[PDB]
């Protein structure tokens, strides 16, 4: 099962949000939903073994439909170990980085950020725990 992070406020820019765990052994996926609505806003999606190989999905999900994906084979999470995702919103993307390093950009395609509501967090993973504040 998941957990969600309220964000009383919606997305706004300046916010940093962390996310520590641990993998949990022979893991299959990790998720982030930043959900508005019922749209899917920046889905973050680390697929362990995925036809035999490693890689990370991010897309948009509109009107039950998702949109084009955007992947990338660099992946920073091993089963078993722990882990720490920051995810900064800058007004025109949201910047990932894993364990103190940039990691990927996800251009915002769900522009009222406003309205982004709450951050779903599931998957293969042990939560530390799930936060976020402004710089
Ligand atoms: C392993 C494989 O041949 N994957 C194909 C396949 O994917 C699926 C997945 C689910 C279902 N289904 O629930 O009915 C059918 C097929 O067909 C896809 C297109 O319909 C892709 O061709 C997929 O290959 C993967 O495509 C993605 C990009 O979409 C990427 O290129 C992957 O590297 C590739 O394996
Ligand atoms: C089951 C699966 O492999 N889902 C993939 C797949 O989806 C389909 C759906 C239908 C067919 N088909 O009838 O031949 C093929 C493949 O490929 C999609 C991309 O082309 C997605 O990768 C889909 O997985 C879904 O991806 C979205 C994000 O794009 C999200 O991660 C969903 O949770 C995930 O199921």
């Amino acid at each position: 099962m998941p957990y969600n992070l309220p964000l009383p406020g919606g997305v706004v820019p300046r916010m940093l949000i962390t996310i520590l765990g641990t993998v949990k052994p022979n893991a299959n996926r990790i998720a982030l939903d930043f959900q508005r609505g019922n749209d899917v806003a920046f889905h973050f999606n680390p697929r362990f073994n995925e036809n035999n190989r490693r890689v990370i999905v991010c897309n948009t999900k509109l009107d039950n439909n998702w949109g084009r994906e955007e992947r990338q084979s660099v992946f920073p999470f091993e089963s078993g170990k722990p882990f720490k995702i920051q995810v900064l919103v800058e007004p025109d993307h949201f910047k990932v980085a894993v364990n103190d390093a940039h990691l990927l950009q996800y251009n915002h395609r769900v522009k009222k950020l406003n309205e982004i509501s709450k951050l779903g967090i599931s998957g293969d993973i042990d939560l530390t725990s799930a936060s976020y504040t402004m710089i």
